[PDB]
DNA sequence: GGGGGAAGGATTCCG
DNA sequence: TCACGAATCCTTCCCCC
């Protein structure tokens, strides 16, 4: 099997490029404010001149004008990036039927059946980057081999503007040379977990008896590095479905007084039923980020599909009981609705 | 003993 | 300040036969 992953460019810094092309070869940063202050809230991602200097995605927008004062910050217009996107992918699924939009600006095809060996990979992989730049303007860097996961790392290594083929000759050094750290889905804590087990690679996961693996990361970590280490991963391209959709705000200052945090909360409500379009939710979760940025959920699923009024009701019940079981100040507010009928 | 579900949170980074 | 949306998985609790 043949898997040719594509992830974009500096996204949503690239878009704006291309909207405005007087930006290309400055420094560019997109940003994500909170309103508390000034220019309060966090960097989405930057252009590579910016990152070249510490400037990129979730440093806080005030360090990142300590850095670089004279880049050009703007803020993140989500829905624009997200149509330039859904061109893309509209183009990528014209090179294969199999095909998983992964997310915003990710998507894996499997080329299987269209292609013979790497090296028609390899030149669909520049067709494919090629009609993306001539119809959209945006560069994307490719990465291909025998399963997801490989073919990912491959674009991570090639990237920026890249195409990278790992072929059953790479992977079996990459198990043995791959910092697992390095793997997806192996965060900071994980990593550290397999660390104290004594496993830096892949390979030394085949080694530790797994009773012993799944009792310090769980049974689904451990049997995914397994099967990847054992050059045994193969998990099929498919179709991902949205199954929540929700909002998240920031308050101008924390509060636990529930008159101050309504007008947030509804906002937020409000929103996410425009998002949800034709979409009946039956559960819906409150979600909390506290003054010391905790976060906590109270949710409820009904037996029914949830009515925007019902949204209304059930939501301050359930910030009524995050704010009478935690006696911490609210710092941000929103809610997310699931379980679609 | 174990088959669901649901609730709240841990992790991830897909953003 | 993780200074800003969404998925998978895990633990615990609960109902039931
Ligand atoms: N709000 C927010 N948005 C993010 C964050 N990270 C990424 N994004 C958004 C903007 C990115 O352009 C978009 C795609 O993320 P990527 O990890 O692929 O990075 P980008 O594409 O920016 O750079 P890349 O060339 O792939 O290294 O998702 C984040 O931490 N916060
Ligand atoms: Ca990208
Ligand atoms: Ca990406
Ligand atoms: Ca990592
Ligand atoms: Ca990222």
């Amino acid at each position: 099997m043949i898997v040719l992953f594509v992830d974009f460019d500096y996204f949503y810094a690239q878009v704006e490029e291309v909207l405005n092309p007087s930006l290309k070869g400055k420094p560019v940063v997109v940003c994500v404010f909170s309103g508390r202050f000034e220019d309060s809230g966090a960097v989405a991602t930057a252009n590579y001149e910016a990152r070249k200097f510490g400037v990129k995605a979730g440093i806080p927008i005030v360090e990142a004008k300590k850095i670089l004062p004279n880049a050009v910050y703007l803020p993140m217009r989500k829905e624009v990036y997200q149509q330039v996107s859904s061109r893309i992918m509209n183009l990528l699924r014209e090179y294969s039927e199999k095909i998983e939009i992964a997310s915003i600006d990710e998507a894996y095809l499997d080329i299987s059946d269209k292609v013979r060996d790497y090296r028609e990979a390899y030149n669909l992989g520049l067709e494919i980057k090629n009609k993306i730049l001539e119809k959209e303007k945006i560069t994307v860097t490719v990465g291909i081999s025998k399963n997801k996961v490989f073919a990912k790392i491959a674009a991570d290594m090639a990237k920026p503007n890249g195409i990278k083929v790992i072929d059953d000759e790479e992977v079996k050094r990459l198990i043995r040379e791959l910092d697992i750290a390095d793997v997806p889905g192996i965060g900071n804590i994980t990593a550290e977990k397999l660390k104290k087990l004594g496993i830096n690679k892949l390979v030394d996961t085949l080694s530790i008896e797994f009773d012993k693996l799944k009792g310090m990361i769980g049974e689904a970590k451990a049997k995914y590095l397994i099967s990847l280490a054992r050059d045994e991963y193969n998990e099929p391209i498919r179709t991902r479905v949205r199954k929540s959709i929700g909002r998240i705000v920031t308050m101008k200052r924390n509060s636990r007084n529930l008159e101050e945090i309504k007008p947030y909360l509804f906002r937020a409500i409000e929103e996410s039923y425009y998002k949800l379009d034709k979409r009946i939710p039956k559960a819906i979760h409150v979600v909390a980020v506290t003054e010391d940025l905790d976060i906590v959920s109270r949710g409820r699923t009904f037996p029914h599909g949830i009515s925007k009024e019902t949204a209304y009701s059930e939501s301050v019940k359930l910030l009524q009981k995050i704010l009478e079981e935690d006696e911490r100040k609210i710092r941000r507010i929103g809610v997310r609705f699931s379980k679609f009928i």
